[PDB]
């Protein structure tokens, strides 16, 4: 019937403890979509090519040229931490827990309701009138075999808003199309000329073109019909909520001091570097601190800032993140950059129409590079070594004053042992479809949970073509009255977590909420104002320690 | 579907005498909710400041500066007596039950229609055009685990109407937020400065941010769907319906007279004071009615019209009310005024914008305190007392003249004893939530049956956002198509009261009405008049007097 | 104290207590009693008192 | 003097209830009938529940 | 409240005191927070030092 | 030894001592200099005794939370007082045993 | 967890002049251990 | 050591362990003996109750 409601608003978020130190998190997440009609109906390709930017000297980063389908199909795509948890909850699952998994999902759309505007003046200038619609169809294509481009939404900031008293928009569907792209590298105002900016023809081997119809079983949801996908079970590993803190300096024992200090105040002399015992990889007849013998490397130098280019043009290689530590660096580490938008965490009471900008400082203290302070000697090691027998973060590599050895070493390894990066609070990701490669990556620097088997389902949606009377299916016009509708969304996430051990003697960290003031974790942050503009910035999400080794 | 109603309006009240002298009273009440949009569909907290009243020297009493969270939810609260018996019942169970009990309460919601408006001419001038809505939602999330603050809307006189034919309005839900005021203390018109008007930021401890959306399981309520609390099963106590007049002084068993009156005009006179009975508390050799040993102290001496001050500003110290005793003190026994509204018992006919005042007389006779004829003696009794062995209630207490010693002195002890106050009729408020505090007080002065394990549940209703087709989840105007909608609610109210026992020989007191007149209980205030413009004035709770001691 | 209400002035009732050293026996409160004769009086007692 | 007025009874009050009077005490009290009793009575060791 | 901040910095004026609803001790015609009747009070002035 | 105040927790059920007042039984607003008993005037005839060193204000109506546990030197229990009517509360352990 | 804002925390914070700095709970250079008391009741509750 | 051994529905059983060496010497006197405290150099001055 279209006068009878088809679902049930749930948000809230259940703690089950399960036994042992199990907790069993639940999430449930309820918005209301706003589905507008497309731009238009036709699945069309269009080539973004600015030479307005590339065209001046020196801006290979400054590239966005590429090409892309667009499809005429919205995505609800709820990939995004704060679509799930609220921000109390975001404490709860990093204070206490000491593990998280991901274990199912399903979601489910209910209350479609679709409406046409029309045009009356009532005072000699039109207004609309919201017309109601109980025939319109509305199309809800979900994609489980998972043969359409993966598009996560949260890579442009398109998910569901976080906030649950706030209607949402669904983000519009469209892929990426293979074309060639050939830019040379320029540096800063060469006297020369850029002379490769070309974009490439369609080839004939890498040229997919995917319709959402010939690929999916679509549902048409009328007013008073549901959808609802079955439980997807999750596949993934679970990522640990401690941050560690252990470099390559503090792995195993420590030296014994033959001398003890005697006041609070002075050190401890340790054993003399000439009759002291230990390993070392050097041949020189003294042990240190630098130069033992550890089980493993625990961070790696990376590369950054290296901008490589296969048939595509120019892009940045993808850093691990990692600490910042004492000389901060937050790009030589990989610290992740965030543009997140107004629905997304954004104070609504900014005015203007640039985002809210967030660098990710990553919390695993040990697997951080100082890119300034490291070096490199000759073979044979002496200490101190000369002027042309040590290569430090001051030389030049190359002709250029400003490419230091920093820059071109990766000293990633065998034996190079680093935590995966830390799930970022709202604005995150939750799972990631791994790639299709006969070789995997490690790990993805935008996902803490990368499917093992199969990426849960994509759900696209559209509205379907309501169509005045004068329609010719040759060259024509394409009239389309004008509709839109709301329909509210539910997913369900279930987690499993692990609680803490408490083993340490002092207090450990915590994600407390400080009082009102300069601090970063003042309250009146998660707190609507006089006018209700409420703002969500990232937590910690790795508050207590562990023991790497 | 939607042309079919799904309940059923019943507003009467059932007598269900059930063997020996019981009866269970099953009061039904049914009203027309009219529910209308929200101003603004954020959560907002506002500071309210009037430095236009505080500022002036001497107005801590005219202080209403708080801070609040302001839902966008509208409360269904039924806690008032007129909501479910009419006039004619707080009679019957007045004069004819003993003691009146609540047994349980379940609640519905059906009949929903909701309901867009338009605008047209027809004249040259916009007029409304009430078109229908099929497909909008009603959300009816009732918080029946209280979770979220309790706001009894029997607090502002905001809960639905007392008359069956008459659509009621139903009150914004919005609870307090934790800030810090700081006012100092100030006499009439005094030659300094305030000093101190200040208001705090929020706390970091206490703070508090509870959204209906992540707290409760909401129900979307179409134009064809009902929804049913079950039974929430009351565990209170019961209150008498029957006053207590014995005082202190009328306690026990009267001294024996040894002459007895010979016509019906003069006074038998007592055994006189030398040789006389009974115990004393004090050292004289004599016993009179006034320093004889009672076997408990009745009223308590309460500090009248203190203003307290901790952390949210100055409050009065609620006083337990008690009766006037003939030199009338309505202030100093703490008789409650009441400032109830249009649609809760006043004249329709008042054309003026002013409440409607009542100060409730509390009929407890015994408990009562006359301020201005109480004195104390030095410690040694004498008698008669010299100027310097007594502190009437003329003496002085600090320099002021205007504050003698009843306003600081506080006589509750460890055998005070005293009856709990009386319900009030039509705008009283039936059940509070008990306090979580570690140590509860013993009584609540809003409400007669304090819940002693759970209160029942919040009914918590408002609409669902209907949208234009301009919408942007980022800075945006919110159009918001103007929505409005109205939905019946029925309650079930079950209570149980017992039956009274006539053993005096003259006539009890009885709640009779009068004929038309100057008297209170004229017939023709519960009566509507030409126009039909009724009015609903309290009735005595507690008409018959029951024996104390 | 002498407490009023609605029946005249009377003395509020205090919880009987030890007198300590400085002996006030009104300050705690402790019972005077006024029994007769068929109560423990002296039956030698030839006054009414 | 100011003890005269000071009514120190708190909530963290602990006291015994007075002791049963030989002759002329009174065993037994009925409890009164008020909507909030007293903890005792300063006539009777044993108030009938 | 009957009137609303515009912006994020005012404050939201409530219903006049002469023309509010609600229950008081006292016996003057207006209501405000002070002396608004409330269920319990939270905190008891003790007699210090 | 090293000394502690330990601040109580509970924001609630707290007492600003001078900024209370006592106004006249019948209530007018702004009260007079006699109708008004604030925490500058004098109790008896020492200045340094105001009010609310005399005021006791606990009533059949006052509910207040018991005080938390101190950590390290706390107390964890403490023996009910054998008296025949029990105070409502210890002050040095919050789990009085029954 | 009922709330939207995040709540108070008794949080170990870094060496400094702060009342929960790290530098208490650990032993000094000769193993000196102070034990300062910390809060009981950090998260709010709702009273009515 | 300390154990906490969640038990259901969000209870948990904390199990606290503590174990000291304590050092117990000999009494001054084995004999029981009550001894007067009375400072006659703190109250004798004036105003030290």
């Amino acid at each position: 019937g279209v006068g009878v409601s088809t679902g049930s608003y749930d948000n809230q978020t259940h703690y089950r403890f399960l036994g042992d130190g199990w907790v069993e998190i639940t999430a449930l997440a309820t918005r209301l979509v706003h589905l507008n009609m497309p731009k238009s109906e036709n699945y069309c390709r269009i080539r973004v090519h600015n030479t307005t930017d590339t065209s001046v000297k020196g801006n290979m980063a400054k590239d966005d040229a590429h090409e892309q389908i667009w499809t005429p199909w919205s995505l609800v795509d709820a990939n995004a931490w704060g679509v799930w948890l609220q921000p109390s909850d975001w404490q709860y699952i990093c204070n206490t827990m000491s593990q998280l998994n991901l274990v199912s999902l399903d979601q489910e759309i209910f209350n479609v309701v679709l409406k046409t505007v029309t045009e009356q003046d009532l005072g000699g200038q039109a207004i609309k009138i919201y017309n109601n619609d109980l025939t319109a169809c509305m199309m809800v294509a979900v994609d489980s075999n998972n043969i359409l481009p993966y598009t996560p939404a949260a890579n442009s900031m398109e998910t569901l808003g976080f906030y649950p008293w706030k209607p949402t928009i669904a983000s519009p569907y469209r892929y990426y199309f293979c074309v060639d792209r050939d830019l040379s590298v320029t540096y800063e105002n060469q006297e020369g000329t850029v002379e490769h900016n070309v974009m490439g023809t369609p080839k004939g081997m890498n040229s997919q073109f995917f319709t959402i119809e010939n690929t999916q079983q679509i549902t048409l949801l009328r007013t008073g019909d549901e959808f609802a996908t079955g439980t997807y079970y999750f596949d993934t590993n679970p990522v640990k909520l401690t941050h560690t803190w252990q470099t390559n300096r503090q792995l195993g024992q420590p030296p014994l001091l033959s001398t003890f200090p005697e006041a609070d105040t002075d050190a401890g002399t340790l054993t003399a570097q000439g009759s002291r015992h230990g390993t070392t990889q050097m041949g020189v007849n003294w042990v240190s601190e630098a130069i033992r013998t550890r089980p493993a490397q625990v961070g790696f130098c990376q590369p950054h800032n290296d901008f490589e280019a296969s048939r595509a043009g120019p892009f940045a290689a993808p850093k691990v993140p990692a600490d910042i530590t004492q000389g901060v660096d937050k790009e030589a580490n990989g610290s992740v950059r965030y543009s997140y938008g107004k629905q997304h965490g954004e104070n609504w009471a900014s005015h203007g129409p640039a985002p809210e900008r967030y660098t990710w400082d990553e919390t695993s203290f040990g697997s951080g590079r100082d890119t300034k302070d490291g070096f490199i000697q000759s073979a044979p090691l002496v200490v101190p070594p000369p002027l042309n027998g040590i290569l430090t973060n001051a030389n030049p590599i190359g002709t250029k004053n400003d490419i230091h050895f920093s820059n071109v070493f990766n000293s990633y390894g065998p034996l190079t042992a680093f935590s995966h990066p830390s799930p970022v609070y709202p604005q995150g990701q939750i799972w990631d479809k791994e790639l299709d490669l006969e070789h995997k990556p490690r790990l993805h620097i935008t996902a803490p949970f990368v499917c093992k088997n199969n990426a849960p389902g994509q759900m696209l949606v559209r509205l379907g073509p309501n169509l005045t009377d004068q329609y010719d299916p040759n060259g024509a016009t394409l009239s389309r009255i004008v509709t839109y509708g709301t329909f509210f969304w539910k997913g369900k996430l279930t987690m499993r977590a692990k609680l803490r051990a408490n083993t340490t003697w002092n207090p450990v960290y915590q994600v407390s909420a400080e009082d009102n003031g300069n601090s970063y974790m003042s309250v009146t942050k998660w707190l609507p104002t006089a006018t209700g503009n409420m703002q969500s910035v990232p937590l910690i999400t790795r508050p207590v320690a562990r023991n790497t080794y």
